[PDB]
């Protein structure tokens, strides 16, 4: 929630 | 992505 | 209570 | 999402 990825 | 938060 | 996750 | 509180 705010960061990225993927995973 | 793929897991939560919240920040 | 006021956060989130998941576990 | 699991623990309790509260906060
Ligand atoms: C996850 O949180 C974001 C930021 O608030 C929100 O915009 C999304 O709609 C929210 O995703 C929902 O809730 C999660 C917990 C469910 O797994 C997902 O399927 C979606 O319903
Ligand atoms: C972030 O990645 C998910 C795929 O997991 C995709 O559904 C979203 O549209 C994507 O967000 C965009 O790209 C990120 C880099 C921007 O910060 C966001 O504002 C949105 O444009
Ligand atoms: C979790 O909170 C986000 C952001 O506020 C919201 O977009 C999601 O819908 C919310 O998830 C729901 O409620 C939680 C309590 C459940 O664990 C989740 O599976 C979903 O029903
Ligand atoms: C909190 O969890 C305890 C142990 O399971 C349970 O006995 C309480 O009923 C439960 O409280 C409810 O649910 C929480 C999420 C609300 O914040 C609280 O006001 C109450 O409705
Ligand atoms: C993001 C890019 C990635 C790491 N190559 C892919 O495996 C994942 C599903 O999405
Ligand atoms: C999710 C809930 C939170 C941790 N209490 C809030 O500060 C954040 C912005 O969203
Ligand atoms: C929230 C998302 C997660 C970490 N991928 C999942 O394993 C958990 C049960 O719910
Ligand atoms: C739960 C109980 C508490 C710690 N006394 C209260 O301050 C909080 C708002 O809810
Ligand atoms: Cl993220
Ligand atoms: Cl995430
Ligand atoms: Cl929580
Ligand atoms: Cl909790």
């Amino acid at each position: 929630x705010x960061n990225x990825x993927y995973x």
